[PDB]
């Protein structure tokens, strides 16, 4: 089961530059018989490290690995373009918590300033000097077509790449085993609505009480409704780690009595 990785990250390059593609195998091989594939063909590349001293439009597709051990590495698309500016990105597709680096790389290295980001043809980041933007943990909003613009000897723009950003369980929903307004003495159950789209932490909280920390169970009872318990409820649903974590929209209890 193998893995495909970038020396300079970036799966977007420009032609005469330098990518090296390494496959390594975190059960530990065999080292080097490798096999590495371009558009579903083998190459003639042994050496655990397909090294492109000067990339070339040929060099562009698709790439997959095997590394000793049995188990063809996931497919990555890497692309050779022309042109003054080009937006770089680490990965194509990837899991929402997964930090994503973006670069708004100019041909040959020359300076560019008053540099903008665009998410999907809309401008959402400036940066005078040139700077890469990492976006430390990705969400759903993150999800589209980037481009780059920036000033060198004229506004230049970048080729646009598609990064997909797969969502793992949608933002919860506080649903109660009662109706709002409710009578007082009421026994209510709480639970936090949501779907694994493939361990998930459950919380509840009361405004700013906390009613329930950290647990598998997607439900919590109010045992008797009081007067007091009247209020907005909200839950949290995160994995394991804590990577990744969703609130709900407020709902209101009202109880009487
Ligand atoms: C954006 O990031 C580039 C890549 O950096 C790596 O990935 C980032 C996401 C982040 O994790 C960072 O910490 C990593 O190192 C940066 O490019 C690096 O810096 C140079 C610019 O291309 C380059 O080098 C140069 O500098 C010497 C002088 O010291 C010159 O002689 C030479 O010609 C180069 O200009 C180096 O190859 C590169 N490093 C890697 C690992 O790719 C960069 O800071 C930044 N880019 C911009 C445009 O702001
Ligand atoms: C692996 O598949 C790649 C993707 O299909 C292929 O790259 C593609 O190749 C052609 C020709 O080299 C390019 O298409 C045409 O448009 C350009 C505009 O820049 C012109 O130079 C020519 O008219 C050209 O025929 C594609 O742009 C190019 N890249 C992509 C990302 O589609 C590779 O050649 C294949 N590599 C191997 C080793 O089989
Ligand atoms: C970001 O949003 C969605 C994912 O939430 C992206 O993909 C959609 O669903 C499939 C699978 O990737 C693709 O066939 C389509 O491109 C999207 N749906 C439709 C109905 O077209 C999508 O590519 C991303 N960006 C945009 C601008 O849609
Ligand atoms: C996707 O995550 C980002 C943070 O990575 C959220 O952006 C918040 O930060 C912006 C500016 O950085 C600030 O103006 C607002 O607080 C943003 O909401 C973004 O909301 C989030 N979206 C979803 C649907 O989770
Ligand atoms: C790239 O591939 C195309 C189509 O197979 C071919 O016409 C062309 O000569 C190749 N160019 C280089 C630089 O290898
Ligand atoms: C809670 O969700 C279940 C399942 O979708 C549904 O039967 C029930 O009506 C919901 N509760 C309320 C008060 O709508």
């Amino acid at each position: 089961k193998a893995v495909i990785t970038l020396q300079p990250p970036w799966v977007s390059v420009f032609q005469e530059e330098t990518v090296t593609l390494h496959c390594e195998v975190l059960h530990l091989p065999g080292s080097s018989s490798t096999q590495w594939f371009l558009n579903g063909t083998a190459t003639q590349t042994s050496t655990p490290s397909y090294r492109i001293t000067s990339a070339s439009v040929n060099d562009s597709g698709e790439y997959r690995c095997q590394r000793g051990l049995s188990g063809r590495s996931d497919p990555i698309q890497l692309e050779i373009h022309r042109g003054w500016l080009l937006l770089q990105v680490s990965s194509r597709v990837f899991t929402e918590g997964e930090p994503l680096a973006l670069r708004c790389h100019a041909w040959k290295d020359k300076l560019v300033y008053n540099v903008l980001y665009y998410r999907n043809g809309k401008a959402f980041k400036f940066f005078h000097w040139n700077s890469n933007l990492t976006i430390l943990k990705t969400n759903i909003s993150h999800n589209g077509t980037y481009h780059c613009s920036g000033m060198g000897k004229h506004r230049y723009t970048s080729a646009g790449i598609s990064v997909t950003v797969k969502e793992l369980f949608p933002a919860p929903v506080l649903n109660a085993s009662v109706t709002s307004p409710l009578l007082e003495g009421n026994l209510v159950t709480l639970s936090c609505e949501t779907k694994l789209l493939l361990q998930l932490y459950f919380s509840f909280y009361m405004g700013s009480k906390t009613l329930r920390g950290r647990n598998t169970s997607s439900e919590y009872q109010i045992l008797t409704a009081r007067r007091e318990d009247s209020g907005l409820y909200w839950c949290e649903a995160a994995t394991e780690d804590g990577n990744v974590l969703k609130r709900s929209p407020e709902l209101e209890l009202q109880v009487l009595g």
